[PDB]
């Protein structure tokens, strides 16, 4: 780091300027560190397992740009593919071959998708998917789950006789909010009751098949199968939001891992290799409702752009190498076990969850299966642990409500260094 | 081209595969060529004034990837900036200095913006801006104009006692559609009447200050001033959608060119240098309603990403060079005059419009000021002209309802070659 005497002078100067120019000094709320306290650091560059801030501090990174960097940051094969594409021009406004190869790859790896449509973010993917579900079924109501996050389309900015939704943000019309119904994740009986009451009127049910936006909460055995059965029984479309789980929980996503066939899936993150890229897909007959094949309108001027296709295709090639996910799932297990041991040694109660290359650390003695258990955790203790880990050179997600991520750049020495850091940081946070 | 005996064999093979994998074979509807007939070509690369298709055919390009390429395709300064950024990693998930520099640049060049927020598309920018207008005013109704296009947020997918909106797409809830009111562009009296009837309930009025999505239709003298006066009188926010006009009509946008101060502006296209990038901005007090500074929620995982910031900043530097827009405005005038002369020589009635580096060609004898005049044009004659121009090696927007674009790569010989092409193509299309 620039100072020898965790100096954050350069980040502080940038953040002070940013606060005058961007709401909260950031372009996405979580970046402002308001959940953990303090000020964020500004990043100079990222490479392998590491972030390097503008003050010269290096952090082992378990955020991975929020999921895309499953092969680590700045992977040379992804960088080479991107550099090659840049020489052809950054955007065309017309089709390119990379869009066909991308569609071939997603549909082959996630066969519930016979057809896909690229967009520019997870927000665009999910707002398109629910419009497709409404337009294909002729119904208005959408079911989502408390603790899941799908982006900021207005129909998602809603909370719970008929349990009509109410907005969670100003600027979201009340009438529209009534059409979004919210269930508790992992609650079999609540899902059954809602479909018994109004299943005929539900266009679609959207879920993170493994929750990542209330920390990492895996589904109970049979739970996703239960939701699939309710949707099929009642004529609603099952929408898996695999923006985070896709290509990360398993090569074929959470739907492969748990053996579910959704009607629609949304994708993002890994499929863009680090660049802005979303997608939605499903059976051909359903997807042919989308313009210009059918009447349901959705468009995007920069969608399918060639640099993003090249970056995502390079990452998708890497994740298809034999044993990729088994390796990362073991590394994730190793990290979680080491965190539990480090916390036990310090006398701090924690538990962990994990599915493939995503994990959750929880400040509790309970095995977390529900949003209520995630929120009953010792949030101030997490906040102290986060800052103590930063001081040890490890960047965890700055929130008790965000899953963490392993990458193939987290080699044995990186994992061990993370555990050495946790051994001290749990004692700091006790 | 690969064949010596406009072969499109390679595009045809790609398009046939794409039709099985993407709705309509495309990731954005206009790309399917359904308005003009025939099949689109697939692009191999883009450079300067030219697109090169996968069959080896070169086209002088007046689409410019729909607006971003105001300095031409593959500009070496933009490419250098992007390559430098790629070496630092493609995405961080945390703030970078480029986001601060981008905000400084937009707010300096477009001073109605004291604060901005980056997003990933024009669709995200405008759906955020209308949520901000609703949340800041406590009102529900949004006014838009027939022929303007803002992206596919559900509140925009609407058509016209109280003139309650109705959806234009399945999947868009009827209740929500009633909150969007539609006026005719350039109609002073209709705007006055709507505010007299329900101005107290209008949160925001959004407009392309120069229409580009019904071909290029400039505002009548005083029209934008009239809308500004109505909004201020009634407490509604004036939202300029400058996704297309920003940095293109003038350095300071259409709002500088016509001397208007909107309450909110949306940006895109040029500000990303070819990469997926949108923004919205306005006065600080208003923008501080946006999370995490205020309660109005909007987020984006990949927003402000460093490669996109570097590409956009490189383009914004180029467009600040002395005389940039005056030069392109003259080139645009020269092209339009040459098109009029080529058409007159062929006995075909056309007129043109232009503002800065955007223009419209119309198959009519009328000076187009209204959507009704744009739609009264000879659309089949345009379609014949489009295909004849393709055959002459010129790619115009494949729609009678899209503005065209000049770039600094359209040198004198490029413009002259375009006119030589038009001299034959107007005769083909007569
Ligand atoms: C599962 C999931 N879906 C959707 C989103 C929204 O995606 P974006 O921020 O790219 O709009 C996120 C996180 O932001 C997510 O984790
Ligand atoms: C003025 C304007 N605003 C918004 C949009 C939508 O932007 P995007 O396709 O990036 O979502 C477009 C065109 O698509 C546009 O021309």
């Amino acid at each position: 780091a620039h100072h020898h005497h965790m100096n954050h002078d350069q980040s502080h100067a940038l953040f002070s300027r940013a606060q005058q120019l961007l709401p909260g000094g950031v372009n996405s709320p979580v970046r402002a560190f308001k959940s953990v306290g303090g000020e964020p650091f500004f990043v100079e560059r990222a490479d392998g397992a590491y972030l390097y801030d503008v003050d010269g501090n290096r952090y082992i990174d378990y955020v991975g740009s929020w999921g895309p960097m499953i092969v680590g940051h700045n992977h040379p094969a992804v960088r080479q593919a991107v550099k090659k594409a840049i020489d052809n021009g950054l955007s065309f406004g017309a089709p390119c071959a990379g869009e066909v190869t991308m569609a071939e790859t997603i549909t082959r790896l996630v066969p519930s998708c016979e057809m896909v449509r690229m967009v520019n973010s997870g927000t665009e993917a999910t707002l398109s998917a629910i419009r497709l579900a409404r337009g294909a079924t002729g119904r208005n109501r959408i079911v989502k789950f408390e603790g899941c996050y799908h982006g900021h389309g207005d129909s998602f900015l809603v909370k719970a006789m008929l349990t009509l939704g109410v907005p969670t943000s100003p600027g979201v019309p009340a009438g529209l909010s009534e059409l979004t119904l919210t269930l508790p994740y992992n609650d079999f009986e609540a899902a059954t009751a809602l479909f018994e009451q109004q299943g005929d009127d539900i266009a679609g049910l959207i879920i993170e098949p493994v929750v990542g936006n209330a920390n990492c909460i895996p589904p109970r055995e049979g739970y996703l199968q239960h939701l699939r059965a309710l949707c099929t029984k009642h004529g609603a479309l099952l929408i898996f939001d695999e923006v985070m789980t896709g290509f990360r929980v398993a090569l074929g996503g959470a739907q492969a891992h748990y053996g579910i066939t959704p009607d629609l899936t949304t994708f993002g993150k890994i499929i863009g290799g680090g660049m802005p890229v979303g997608a939605y897909g499903g059976r051909r007959e359903l997807m042919q409702q989308i313009a210009p094949a059918g009447p349901i309108y959705q468009a995007g001027t920069l969608s399918g752009n060639p640099v993003a296709m090249a970056a995502g295709l390079a990452m998708l090639e890497l994740v298809q190498q034999p044993g990729f996910h088994a390796d990362l799932a073991e590394r994730t297990a190793r990290l979680c076990a080491g965190l539990e041991a480090a916390a036990a040694d310090a006398g701090v109660a924690v538990t962990t969850t994990r599915v493939g290359a995503m994990f959750g650390l929880f400040f509790t003695s309970e095995k977390v299966e529900t949003y209520a258990q995630a929120t009953a955790c010792d949030i101030p203790a997490f906040n102290r642990f986060f800052h103590a880990m930063l001081e040890q050179g490890v960047f965890l997600a700055p929130s008790a409500y965000e899953a963490g991520f392993l990458s193939s750049a987290h080699d044995d020495a990186v994992i061990e260094a993370t555990l050495a850091a946790a051994r001290v940081a749990f004692r700091a946070a006790k």
